[PDB]
């Protein structure tokens, strides 16, 4: 993997975002693993995450015009991203993000090429639908971790966003990343086996 | 004022956050200069607006355990100066913000001594209802950071800043007030006119 792929899970490890063992999803599904951003919740957690969602902007060479947020949890994600992409990779972005009511927009006018960031996709539908009355196009949507698994039908539930709204999804990381770490620690055999195990059941 | 404080100036006006000219505010009342933080909307806007947000803190002295910024516009400030005190200030504080409507929260526990970071205040709903939620959940109000306190007055005597500090006991600081902007207008030839127009218009509504 790419090393700031291999940071994010070590920092996602750290801060107990990411933990293996045996948890219960919003739909009731037995899961090897939990991923759950809310605990990134100081500055040096914030200005880390946008350093790693930069990368992946960069790292994707798609072409956008203008970084997008979707409140609630879109808004710190969308900040300390632009930053990153200033202070890191000599970019200068417009951002935006929206209000949830009343105009119902905050940043740069919502025009051109739009790349939304947020952190998982299981608050989308609803930036999608603004981006799309602006006239704005969407140049993609990059979140946190793409769990490679069926949503409530055969495809995933990232499958279901590109198709809904003609747009590509990327992420930091990936249950491909997520096995591949795993195979270097002995020690987490356990969970490596059981997270294989659930992907033959519900990957796609 | 401090070093800091004109580079700030200097940057509100790059970014046309800071224009000299005339305007009409919220109240009706016809101003010689208008300041909208709403216009740094780009990431290095941000990136150097949460600078000079973490380096004002600082330099206030204030003690404090988590950054607060109230939905909507104090999400992105809150985050930027949390941003930059822990990559330039070797300081890694928790931040919390509020949802709108259903407090309801995000983040860090909202406890302890708590810095609430926005652009610009003014006593009312908004801030009272983020000083209902800091006072709801235990917690203390160290201070208020905005980014210009204009320093005129309200609807009463004193200033809206003034407002929100004696009517609530709280402390106010800001990254410059309108003293600093005439300061920075002396002796700029080319800005002759706007600071006789700053000046006289401080004479009619200054605090």
């Amino acid at each position: 993997m790419k090393p700031y792929q291999r940071q994010f899970i070590e920092f996602a490890l750290s801060k107990q975002v990411l933990k293996f063992g045996e948890f219960t999803l919003k739909s009731g599904r037995k899961s090897p693993y939990f991923f759950n951003a809310g605990l990134f919740n100081t500055g040096r957690d914030l200005a880390l995450l946008g350093r790693f969602y930069a990368e992946a902007l960069v790292d994707s060479g798609i072409e956008f015009d203008l970084l997008f947020g979707p409140a609630y949890k879109g808004i710190p994600i969308a900040t300390t991203t632009a930053v990153a992409l200033a202070e890191h990779h000599d970019l200068d972005l417009p951002y935006c993000f929206n209000r949830k009511e009343a105009g119902n927009l905050v940043g740069s006018a919502l025009q051109g090429r739009v790349m939304l960031v947020d952190d998982v996709i299981t608050a989308i539908r609803e930036s999608m639908e603004i981006i799309q009355a602006n006239g704005a196009t969407l140049a993609g949507v990059l979140i946190s971790l793409d769990r490679q698994e069926r949503g409530r039908g055969e495809i995933s539930a990232i499958q279901e966003v590109e198709r809904d709204y003609n747009c590509k999804v990327i992420s930091i990381i990936t249950l491909k990343d997520l096995i591949a770490y795993l195979e270097e620690k002995p020690e987490m055999a356990e969970h490596l086996a059981a997270v294989k195990a659930y992907r033959e059941e519900f990957g796609v």
